[PDB]
């Protein structure tokens, strides 16, 4: 009977701004933005507030294991867990950054992949029964996954992966980009893109893991692409406006009750795509 609870991360700008826009409005309980500068998440706060809507604010960086820590002891506190979480957070060099191709990787990865994953494992605990769980990818992992070698392609289609496998796997990205080798060790060129391979991967491990030890508890955990939306990440020229690119992840997090799915799947414009 508790009141219930959404989050959402990366929250102050880009689909994240505009998905906990739409939670305010379709989600029936409090709606968490969160944000890694906290000056911003006020911002973002008080910008809704002028539209009439009233989202709670915590901090979170999801690459500071203390401020998701602190996150995971608030909803723990205030609210006994969690109802939704969609993982939004991510980041991504432009085309031409000077900076080093091994250390776009490393630090990509370390947020898109590793980030999400820490939350995840803090705050997975805590989602209740018929709690949804929306972690945005992109279609980019999809493109990504046909440039792997057919091993890595068998490995990253596996029904039989663990966490620590794919954990492994993802940090052998990185490295191996540091030797020179990746390409020559079957991994595809588009650091980004790998990382995000990492998310949907993760995603489908964690499902499975919910159908295996939480049977009856009717949560729903899927990956998906919001599609090319115009953000400070994607630039002016994009196809969607924020509040389109935020129309799948809201859907997934607010599928009824009565949803047999999708789980653990990847989805696109409301529609489960082959992995
Ligand atoms: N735009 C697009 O076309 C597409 C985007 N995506 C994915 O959608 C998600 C949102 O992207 P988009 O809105 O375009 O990007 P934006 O750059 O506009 O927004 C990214 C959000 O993530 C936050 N963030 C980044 N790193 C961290 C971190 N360490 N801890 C917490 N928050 C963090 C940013 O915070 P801050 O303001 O402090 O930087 C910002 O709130 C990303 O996962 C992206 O990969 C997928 C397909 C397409
Ligand atoms: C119907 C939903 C809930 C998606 N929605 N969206 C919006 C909306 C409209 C314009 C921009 C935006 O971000 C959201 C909205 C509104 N203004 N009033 C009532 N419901 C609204
Ligand atoms: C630059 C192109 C047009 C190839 N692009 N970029 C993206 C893109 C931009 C930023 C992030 C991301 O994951 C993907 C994209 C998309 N989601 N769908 C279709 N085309 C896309």
């Amino acid at each position: 009977s508790g009141i219930h609870v959404a989050l959402v991360t990366g929250g102050n700008k880009g689909i994240g701004l505009a998905i906990v826009r739409d939670l305010c409005r379709l989600f029936s309980g409090d709606v968490v933005l969160t944000a890694r500068d906290v000056t911003r998440g006020q911002a973002a706060v008080q910008q809704l507030q002028a539209e009439g809507l009233s989202p709670r604010f915590h901090q979170l960086d999801i690459d500071d294991l203390q401020s998701i820590r602190a996150l995971r002891d608030f909803l723990r506190k205030e609210y006994g867990g969690l109802d939704v979480l969609v993982n939004n957070a991510g980041i991504a060099f432009k085309v031409a950054d000077p900076t080093p191709f091994h250390i776009q990787a490393e630090v990509t990865m370390k947020t898109n992949f590793f980030g999400t994953r820490d939350v995840c494992t803090e705050l997975l605990p805590l989602i209740k029964p018929q709690g949804r769980v929306v972690n945005v990818s992109s279609i980019m992992s999809v493109r990504a996954l046909k440039s792997c070698s057919p091993e890595l392609q068998q490995k990253f289609r596996s029904e039989t992966i663990t966490e620590e496998e794919l954990v492994g796997l993802m940090n052998k990205f990185v490295e191996d980009t540091k030797k020179g080798v990746h390409q020559k060790e079957g991994w595809p060129s588009s650091a980004y893109g790998v990382t995000k391979i990492g998310v949907t991967v993760l995603s489908r491990i964690h499902a499975r893991k919910l159908s295996e030890q939480r049977k009856g508890d009717k949560i729903l955990l899927n990956a998906c692409c919001p599609g090319w939306v115009r953000t400070d990440m994607a630039g002016p020229k994009a196809t969607k406006s924020p509040e389109e690119g935020a129309e799948t992840p809201v859907y997934l997090a607010l599928l009824p009750p009565d949803a047999e799915g999708p789980h653990g799947q990847f989805v696109s414009e409301k529609r489960v795509e082959q992995w």
